[PDB]
């Protein structure tokens, strides 16, 4: 009786002194913010809890080479910009493919990208571009790519990781206040600051190839640390090649999984109309009927806090 005040009155002295997700029971129910940027799944919005990314916030999304996290973070810029923001992409890896960009949402034209010298330039030049007040969301691909000066001049090693810390802690303060959103996109160094800054770390994988006959993959994405809504839920969703995220497909799925879309038989049926026999042809009715997945996604936003 008097343990439940107790703990309670505990947990509030952890959130005054050191913010609101300091602590978390694991089935809470999400906090949820005035705007947050989608990321083309609505299963992943729905493991984060508040329905997208948080804004004003330090991102990690990390995994193996062509993983998805890149896809990922390209999904958050086409959302962002699809509500009239501006985008920037530090790049130091200079793989970045804009016809890929182009067709998933971006809109690269608009892209301002930034190919920096070193590591301190492409974080210096992030950090001008946050404090701005001017941009909704800044890509930084990649941690493992923000060489150091001294490393690229020629002239001991372990300074990658104090430059992260250094910046991330200046970068921090700027971020809450402009509302901007940072991705830093990381390979499975330098990260170990970025692990305790990030309010949001995301864990991509490849779980298995798709296939007409012999087209795309099933990718899992685990959100090991949220700081914004319970952590470690985790989602799939399918990233189909050249078009990216399957948006229609994670609607199925969640749609399935709430109940308002009935898997009668192979066909998938939603409000008593069927959507299509076999999950293809309801991927690929809910495109060709952007009404109804629309209406579909209204009703698990519903249904959920997002």
């Amino acid at each position: 009786p008097d343990r439940e005040k107790a703990l309670e009155l505990a947990v509030a002295q952890i959130e005054k002194s050191y913010g609101k997700g300091s602590v978390m029971r694991l089935g809470d129910e999400a906090r949820q913010p005035i705007s947050v940027i989608p990321t083309g799944s609505i299963a992943l919005d729905v493991a984060l809890g508040i329905g997208g990314l948080p804004r004003g916030r330090v991102i990690e999304i990390y995994g193996p080479e062509s993983s998805g996290k890149t896809t990922v973070a390209l999904h958050a810029v086409a959302n962002a910009q699809a509500a009239g923001g501006v985008a920037a992409f530090i790049d130091a890896e200079h793989a970045l493919d804009p016809d890929y960009a182009k067709k998933l949402g971006v809109d690269t034209d608009s892209l301002l990208v930034s190919q920096p010298d070193t590591g301190e330039q492409a974080l210096e030049i992030a950090d001008m571009l946050i404090r701005s007040g001017a941009l909704d969301i800044v890509v930084i691909d990649s941690v493992a790519a923000l060489v150091p000066r001294a490393e690229l001049e020629g002239e001991h090693v372990g300074l990658q990781a104090r430059l992260m810390s250094q910046a991330l802690r200046k970068m921090t303060g700027a971020l809450n206040n402009s509302g901007t959103t940072a991705i830093f996109i990381n390979q499975l160094t330098g990260g170990k600051a970025l692990k305790f800054y990030a309010s949001v770390r995301m864990d991509v994988r490849r779980v298995e190839t798709l296939k007409d006959g012999t087209v795309g993959n099933r990718t899992r994405v685990k959100v090991v640390k949220n700081k914004c809504s319970p952590p470690f839920k985790q989602a799939e969703f399918d990233i189909l090649y050249g078009k990216g995220i399957s948006r229609e497909g994670s609607l199925i799925d969640m749609g399935v999984d709430q109940g308002l879309i009935r898997k009668s038989g192979a066909w998938f049926t939603y409000e008593g109309e069927q959507l299509g026999q076999g999950k293809e042809n309801a991927r690929n009715f809910l495109v060709e009927n952007a009404d109804v997945a629309d209406e579909i996604e209204k009703k698990i936003k519903e249904k959920l806090g997002i």
